[PDB]
C-alpha cells in the first residue's frame, strides 16, 4: 500500500470519489449527538481532539474509536505551533499523546495545526515525531456562522469548495449549529452524490493499522 508523506501539508485525498468530513476541537457536549448522526448515516469520520477537551470526556474518545472514527491529534493546547520552539512544539504534541495512550490504548500518526499555521520549524518536528500532517480543500468556516439565520452559509461554502474538487473538510464539533443542523446538510449532500464518505486515513489509501501507533 501507498507511502503518505510526514512533515508535509496534505490537503486533499487521493482515493478518488471520497470525502472526508473531519471535525477540530473537541469532544464536547455536542459531540455523542454528531457521533449519533454519523451512525445513522453509516458513514465515517475523523476527529482532531484537544487536551483538555478528551481529558475531560475520556467516554467520547473511546466511543469516537469505537464507532470506527478516525482520532488525530489538534496539540494539546491549540497553540499556534510557529509562535514555539522545537522543544515546545513536540511537548504540544506529546502531552496530547500521554492522554490518548491512557484514554484509547495508542497514540495517532495524524495531526491538524491549529488555524493551519505551519513553519519550517513545525514541518521539521512533525517529521522527526512522525506525524502526517493534515490540513483542509473544504473550509466550512462554522466558527463564524455558528447561528440558524448564518449556518446556511457554511454549508454553501461547504457546497462550492466540493463543487471546486474539495474533498477533505473542516468543522468544529464545539459549535451547536456545526452539529445540530449543518452536519446532517453536508451527510445528505454526499449521500445525494454517492461519496465514499471516510475517515483521512482511508481516503489517503493508508489502512487503519497505520493510522495509530503504539507508545514511544
Ligand atoms: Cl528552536
Ligand atoms: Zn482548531
Amino acid at each position: 500500500s501507498r507511502d503518505i508523506p510526514f512533515g508535509q501539508v496534505i490537503t486533499t485525498c487521493t482515493t478518488p470519489n471520497t470525502v472526508a468530513l473531519t471535525f477540530d476541537d473537541g469532544p464536547s457536549s455536542y459531540t455523542p449527538q454528531l457521533l449519533d448522526l454519523l451512525s445513522e448515516y453509516k458513514v465515517r469520520a475523523t476527529f482532531f481532539v484537544l487536551g483538555e477537551a478528551s481529558q475531560s470526556n475520556p467516554q467520547i474518545i473511546q466511543r469516537i474509536r469505537q464507532e470506527g472514527h478516525q482520532v488525530g491529534s489538534h496539540t494539546y493546547d491549540h497553540t499556534s505551533l510557529p509562535t514555539l520552539s522545537y522543544d515546545q512544539i513536540v511537548q504540544e504534541m506529546t502531552s496530547l499523546e500521554s492522554v490518548l495512550q491512557s484514554t484509547m490504548g495508542d497514540i495517532p500518526t495524524y495531526m491538524r495545526p491549529p488555524y493551519f499555521d505551519v513553519n519550517d520549524l513545525t514541518l521539521q518536528v512533525m517529521s522527526d515525531l512522525g506525524y502526517h500532517v493534515v490540513t483542509a480543500s473544504i473550509d466550512t468556516k462554522d466558527y463564524n456562522h455558528n447561528s440558524p439565520d448564518l449556518i446556511s452559509q457554511s454549508y454553501d461554502k461547504f457546497v462550492t469548495e466540493l463543487n471546486n474538487g474539495g474533498n477533505l473538510c473542516l468543522a468544529h464539533d464545539t459549535k451547536e449549529q456545526t452539529v445540530v443542523t449543518l452536519a446532517k446538510m453536508m451527510l445528505d449532500e454526499t449521500k445525494s452524490r454517492g461519496l465514499t464518505v471516510t475517515t483521512v486515513g482511508d481516503c489517503l489509501g493508508d489502512p487503519e493499522a497505520s493510522w495509530y501507533r503504539s507508545s514511544r
